[PDB]
C-alpha cells in the first residue's frame, strides 16, 4: 500500500488516541509500536479490556485489514471508539504506513 497515503490517514483518524515511536507515550489508546506479529493486548503498560486482552489473535496484515473495516464487530466490547474504515485500499494504505513506522 502507499505509506505516505496512509500516514495522512494515520494523522487524520488515529493520532489523536494512538502513538507508534518505539517507547511513545500511551494516549487514550495503547503505544502501537511492536504491534505487527504480536498478539492483541500485549502493548507494555496500557490497560486493556478483557475484550482486546482475550481475542487471542496476531497482529498482522489479515487481522488488521478486518479489523479496521469495523473494530467493534471484530473485538466486541472493545473500548476503542472507531467506527472503521470502508475502503479496502484505504485500509491497505494505512496498514502500510503502520508496517513501517511501528517498526521503525
Ligand atoms: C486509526 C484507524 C486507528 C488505528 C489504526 C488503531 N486505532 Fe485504536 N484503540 C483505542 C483504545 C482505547 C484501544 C484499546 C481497546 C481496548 O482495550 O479494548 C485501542 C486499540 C487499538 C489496537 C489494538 C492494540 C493491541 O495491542 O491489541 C489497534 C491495532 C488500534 N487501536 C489501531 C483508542 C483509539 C481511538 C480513541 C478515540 C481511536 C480514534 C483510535 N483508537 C483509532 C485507531
Amino acid at each position: 500500500g502507499d505509506v505516505e497515503k496512509g500516514k495522512k490517514i494515520f494523522v487524520q483518524k488515529c493520532a489523536q488516541c494512538h502513538t507508534v515511536e518505539k517507547g511513545g507515550k500511551h494516549k487514550t489508546g495503547p503505544n502501537l509500536h511492536g504491534l505487527f506479529g504480536r498478539k492483541t493486548g500485549q502493548a507494555p503498560g496500557f490497560t486493556y479490556t478483557d475484550a482486546n486482552k482475550n481475542k487471542g489473535i496476531t497482529w498482522k496484515e489479515e487481522t488488521l485489514m478486518e479489523y479496521l473495516e469495523n473494530p467493534k464487530k471484530y473485538i466486541p466490547g472493545t473500548k476503542m471508539i472507531f467506527a472503521g474504515i470502508k475502503k479496502k485500499t484505504e485500509r491497505e494504505d494505512l496498514i502500510a504506513y503502520l508496517k513501517k513506522a511501528t517498526n521503525e
